[PDB]
């Protein structure tokens, strides 16, 4: 048992374990999205790389949460990772909408955990979130919003042409 | 009071202060334009950077005018900066039209100040304008004209597609 | 309209727009102060450079606020910038007192916005302020306080001599 | 006789020769000022170097005028250089006042020559003046004005102390 734990409620410990699960699950979802865009009959490499990079970022988020849990003398508990919600992700637009939906749910979970730590007078937790998650998430959501607007602008009359141009001219590949 | 002032009429001094206000006001207008194009629901980074760069150029124009005013033994007097004329700037085309309108008004103010200095036999003023403002403004207006033509060429049938391509392929980002 | 906005109250959005105006207005005030010290009949270059550097810092503060507003899915709204409170700023001492007064008002506005975001459970806002404004402002106010003390120490019997020495030996030029 | 002269009036040619004399005479005056400040019983090296640098600048001004006269197919005619107006130049303040008086007379001569060339429709002359003399002179006069203000600020109660500090802390040496 921990000899270090101090000011670290059971409620926060549990919610941290839940948030780890949410991040690993987001990572899995992004792995599925990335490989869908690598299919021969989809073949949008920039979209593929964007989601693969997100899978790695979400995994790193979970790892940092796990490190913190141990730093505080909490105990990591893992649950099943639920499979992603779809086997096929539709167009780049459907996918980017899905990604924003997912990020908004992770953001609300961060905000909920922050409100918990504030209620429990756990400033270390609040600052950990502030310093490594809250702004990173706002920045990512703004970027997705930006992309979504550009994707939408491009559907207009010839969706295929728009979808190709977005991937070629905005996304990194 | 100044021990240096020589051949520097009260009329030119006042018109210099007015032109400072016009440049600061142009800078403000460009700041608003730039941030409008950074909105998540507009999201045209090259257009954003173009206007932000203009805001900085207009501010530098005002600073040079202020430096000159002091060099001549004139006294800087500042007025309120009126807010920009619009809160939302429409399409890239609407914005570039607005920018050309603004630049033509600044250019006419330079020309009016030049005619004043010529009437007052103030060759230092005339040369200051010639050397740092008149050609810079002609060059900028030609560039905006060029852009406007390309934007217009691209509206044709699918305005969204045109607007994306212009920002991606002409504007710096 | 924004597809990204989350946990971002109308009250904070409006107060952010107000704070942008306050920073731009502080920038303008500093521009006037800087050019007053560049007058031939004032001629204190270190004081000039100190205020000019502040004008740039305040402008950068506003730009960061504007960036954040967009990151959150808020809408930038600009008002008139009121002219600075004085056309002539007196001695270096009068000017530094004026600057501290101005900074204290900006600091109280930051603190008021922080209390709002805390009341609205907006930790991203609170952390943005904490991370880019609150300490920067405390540090600047301490520096102005330090200067003011040294200026005051130097007025004693021969104010002109003191004013020259401060500018030559403390301020950067 | 010249095979190149074109649009170059006898009036401008003569006034150019006069202005050469005025610049050489200013150079001589500055040579006397510089050596006065190198006297063992004056001994203000920064003041000495400031005037010596001005003597060289005024000489270079004359040389450029002479080059131009030949470029235009005019004929250089030299007159006596009148000795400087004083054998002893008083305090740094007296000297800097004298220097500003001299520069204002040279500036008015430039302005008078410019008005002549404008009346004679001689744009090459007007531009030569604009490009190499008018702004250089405005800049120099502003610098002298700045110095004079600082010198004046420092006389106050202990003139010797002020005079030493100005030379040590403003002037280059
Ligand atoms: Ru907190
Ligand atoms: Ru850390
Ligand atoms: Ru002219
Ligand atoms: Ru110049
Ligand atoms: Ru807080
Ligand atoms: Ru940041
Ligand atoms: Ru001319
Ligand atoms: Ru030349």
């Amino acid at each position: 048992s921990s000899q270090i734990r101090q000011n670290y409620s059971t409620e926060v410990e549990a919610a941290v374990n839940r948030l780890v699960n949410l991040y690993l699950r987001a990572s899995y979802t992004y792995l599925s999205l990335g490989f869908y865009f690598d299919r021969d009959d989809v073949a949008l490499e920039g979209v593929c790389h964007f989601f693969r990079e997100l899978a790695e970022e979400k995994r790193e988020g979970a790892e940092r949460l796990l490190k913190m849990q141990n730093q505080r003398g909490g105990r990591a508990l893992f649950q099943d990772l639920q499979k992603p919600s779809q086997d096929e992700w539709g167009t780049t637009l459907d996918a980017m909408k899905a990604a924003i939906v997912l990020e908004k749910s992770l953001n609300q979970a961060l905000l909920d955990l922050h409100a918990l730590g504030s209620a429990q007078a756990d400033p270390h937790l609040c600052d950990f979130l502030e310093s490594h998650f809250l702004d990173e998430e706002v920045k990512l959501i703004k970027k997705m919003g930006d992309h979504l607007t550009n994707i939408q602008r491009l559907v207009g009359s010839q969706a295929g042409l728009g979808e190709y141009l977005f991937e070629r001219l905005t996304l990194k590949h």
